[PDB]
């Protein structure tokens, strides 16, 4: 463990998380990022870590999760950091403001947060504009292994979902590395509620016919976010959809809207979605699932609760190609992002992987 990891971790982020609400403090984090105010990451990627998926090479397999970077401010500041890969929203058509405030609440003895943010949102237009001022940056950086993804939401009073993922295909598809479509943000009247097989089916094959419809240079992967929430038979369907459809990947998970027995935060019943460590084993559980019923053959980016190498290796063995935290980084501050690479480094080697992608999916074997 480094002199900053324990700093962080033990000192610094308590005494700001005592003196901010979570918002603000939120706010302050992403704008020091935006500015490169962050410490030096003093961990140089192993050959170990390195992964191919989705068309791209991976320098590392951990990302930064949606929702940190909901506008594209600090994605340059995100790689500075270490992170592997940056997904940046999720971005509606039009702006909108989201919930009233407060919408964000921590949990400090659970190590989690329930946020109701409600897709608070610059746009498409507004984003579309920040990833045009550094497109060639960003192509020399995804050849050198530094992805990115962006994630794509619908505006709450949309009549049409379908075509709002659509309009975001269009507009921030020729920007992205990766697409993504949530089925599962907890936090608008109706997202996750198009798992009525039928409607999934057409709301993907639309996505799919406007990717197509890019120019090759500009024709990124599509990944399904899905929630931690899903029945049986929600997941059997999605699998079924996902294979039909040749759908690129998966996320697995968004937030839980379960509040499982022992949470001890005096906030454990706010409305909103429930990240961190008490959603930890119940994403790696949904992983497992979503491997075996899609055989092995849809990557997965696994995410929910990661803050150690071993929590991104059980993933990792669970069936994730990658892995993504937020969490985490909220309550240890940037050194946690080294922090993982080191330990699942470290692991790998003491379980005889010659590399992360040795490890993807070996709990099913
Ligand atoms: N050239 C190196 C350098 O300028 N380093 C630097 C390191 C820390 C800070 N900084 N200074 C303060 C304070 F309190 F003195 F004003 C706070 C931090 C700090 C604290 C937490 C985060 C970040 C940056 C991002 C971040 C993202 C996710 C969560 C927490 C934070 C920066 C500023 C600069
Ligand atoms: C404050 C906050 C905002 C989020 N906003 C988004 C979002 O806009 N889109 C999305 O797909 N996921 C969003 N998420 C979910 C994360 O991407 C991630 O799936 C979830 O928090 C689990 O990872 P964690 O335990 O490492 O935070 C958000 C999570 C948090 C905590
Ligand atoms: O904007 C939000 O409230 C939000 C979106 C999402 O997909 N997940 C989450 O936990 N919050």
């Amino acid at each position: 463990a480094t002199g900053d990891e324990r700093f962080y971790a033990e000192h610094l982020m308590p005494t700001l998380q005592g003196l901010l609400d979570p918002e603000s403090a939120h706010r302050l984090a992403v704008r020091f990022t935006s500015l490169g105010l962050l410490p030096r990451a003093r961990f140089q990627d192993s050959d170990m870590l390195e992964v191919r998926v989705l068309g791209h090479k991976f320098r590392n397999p951990v990302g930064i999760a949606a929702g940190f970077d909901k506008h594209g401010e600090a994605v340059d500041g995100l790689y500075k950091m270490g992170f592997g890969f940056v997904e940046i929203g999720s971005v509606t058509p039009k702006p909108q403001e989201g919930n009233p405030r407060p919408r964000v609440f921590r949990l400090p003895e659970d190590q989690a947060v329930i946020n109701r943010y409600g897709f608070n949102s610059h746009g498409l237009s507004v984003v579309e504009h920040r990833l045009r001022a550094r497109q060639q940056k960003q192509a020399k950086l995804t050849e050198d292994g530094l992805p990115l993804g962006v994630n794509l939401g619908k505006n709450k009073t949309s009549v049409d979902a379908a075509e709002d993922y659509a309009e975001g295909v269009r507009v921030l598809g020729p920007l992205a590395d990766y697409l993504v479509v949530n089925v599962s943000s907890p936090n608008t009247a109706g997202l996750r509620s198009l798992q009525g097989k039928a409607e999934l089916r057409r709301l993907l094959t639309k996505v799919l016919q406007e990717r197509d419809g890019l120019r090759r240079v500009h024709r990124p992967a599509v990944l399904v976010k899905i929630a931690p929430d899903l029945t049986s038979q929600d997941k059997e369907d999605i699998a079924s959809v996902v294979k039909e459809l040749g759908i690129d990947g998966l996320i697995v998970t968004n937030t839980t809207v379960s509040r499982p027995a022992g949470l001890q935060g005096a906030l454990r019943s706010e409305t909103g979605g429930l990240s961190g460590k008490p959603l930890r084993d119940l994403s790696t559980q949904t992983i497992r699932e979503m491997y075996a019923l899609t055989q092995g053959r849809v990557p997965i980016i696994g995410v929910g609760g990661v803050s150690s190498g071993q929590d991104a290796l059980e993933k990792i063995r669970a069936g994730a190609s990658l892995v993504q935290l937020y969490t985490a980084l909220t309550f240890w501050g940037p050194p946690v992002v080294g922090k993982v690479k080191r330990e699942l480094e470290a692991l790998l080697k003491e379980q005889g992987f010659g590399g992360v992608t040795d490890a993807i999916g070996a709990d099913h074997r």
